[PDB]
Formats: structure tokens, sequence, C-alpha cells
């Protein structure tokens, strides 16, 4: 049969992003707007700063900036906990560590409201180098992709996962970023605990030629796998 959760993701349903930002005490602001259709895994966004010019690459708050958009596999909707955590939602948080820089830690909140699917984000950074990768915008602008590893926490009714995403930098080298994750959902509902499995990820980074503020657009494909 179809779970609680599942059916709230049968069509298109609108995205709200918001972050707030502390990357070595600089602040900033990020707002995004777009669809979610999790028939296709498939993600449109738009992300703007609200707060001038961000202190870091774009493509370092892909990660950070809605994983109930997953495709599952009909034969591994079973471990889709993304889903089964709506509409009351999940707590995500993460360390990213990125090699020889800063991290950052992220804590956000992934619920409806209404028909609008709200993903709101705490992102503080610190130890990073001035003249590193991040901090010195030095990462190219264009594609990644990234294969996350999930497995239950039975203790905390909730799932870890960790990967490792690989930055192109301008120079043609990787800047490394090693992400840790935890979610536990905001219900005292049940949820779904999955088997070990990888969700396949892939994001587009372009611009909007109109807009003149500080902005990302993003394609982003989630397709989950291993099972």
């Amino acid at each position: 049969m179809v779970s609680k959760g599942e059916e709230l993701f049968t069509g298109v349903v609108p995205i709200l992003v918001e972050l707030d930002g502390d990357v070595n005490g600089h602040k900033f602001s990020v707002s995004g707007e777009g669809e979610g259709d999790a028939t296709y895994g498939k993600l449109t966004l738009k992300f703007i700063s609200t707060t001038g010019k961000l202190p870091v690459p774009w493509p370092t708050l892909v990660t950070t900036l809605v994983q109930c958009f997953a495709r599952y596999p009909d034969h591994m909707k079973q471990h889709d906990f993304f889903k089964s955590a709506m509409p009351e939602g999940y707590v995500q948080e993460r360390t990213i560590f990125f090699k020889d820089d800063g991290n950052y830690k992220t804590r956000a909140e992934v619920k409806f409201e209404g028909d609008t699917l709200v993903n709101r984000i705490e992102l503080k950074g610190i130890d990073f180098k001035e003249d590193g990768n991040i901090l010195g915008h030095k990462l190219e602008y264009n594609y990644f992709s990234g294969n996350v590893y999930i497995t239950a926490d039975k203790q905390k009714n909730g799932i870890k996962a960790n990967f490792k995403i690989r930055h192109n930098i301008e120079d043609g080298g990787v800047q490394l970023a090693d992400h840790y994750q935890q979610n536990t959902p905001i219900g005292d509902g049940p949820v779904l605990l999955p088997d070990n499995h990888y969700l396949s990820e892939q994001s587009k980074l372009s611009k909007d030629p109109n807009e003149k503020r500080d902005h990302m657009v993003l394609l982003e494909f989630v397709t989950a796998a291993g099972i």
C-alpha cells in the first residue's frame, strides 16, 4: 500500500529554502524557491543571497541547500525515511570537513508548511583559511555528483549518512568536502528505517542572465540505489 508521507510527493511540490550562515564571522542569508518532482527525482531551484556577495563559494552550499525529493525505486519504497517523516518533518544535521581547511556545521528543519516543502537551515563555519579555496573563492562553478551512503540509526529512530564531494579548483585540482550526516524525525510518529543504500545525486549550477543579485540556479537529480 502507499504510506502516509509518500502520497504528499506524487506530483510537483513547491519548495522554499531559507539559510542563515556565519563563516569565520562573515554573516550571510540565502533564500531559495523552486519545485520538486519525487517521481523523477528532479529539483529545480533558484537561490539568492539577501546579504550581498556570499563569503563562500555557491558550490560549497549545494549539499546544505530536501532529500525527501529522492526518486526511490518501487522495490526500495519501504526504505524511504525522508518521505515517511512527513508532513511533521525531520531535523538534518551535518559536519562538512573541508580537507586542509575549516568545517561547516549545519542544522536544518525540513517540513511542510501547507502545500510548500520548507527547508530552514542554520550554518556555522569555523577555522577557515583567509587565502584557502573557500574564503578565497577558488572553486569552479559547473557540475558535481555525489553518492550519499545511508544507514539506519535505530538508536535515534533516524538515519546517518557519509559521503565525499570533490569540488574542482580553478587550478585543476580538487577540494575534498567530507560529509557526516544525521536525520531524526520531528514527529513522535513512526518512520521507515532503511537498509544500507545510497542516493546518487547530480547537481548542475547555472546563472540567471537577468539577475544582478549574487545567486545560483540549480538543477538536481537524486535517485536511490543499491538494493
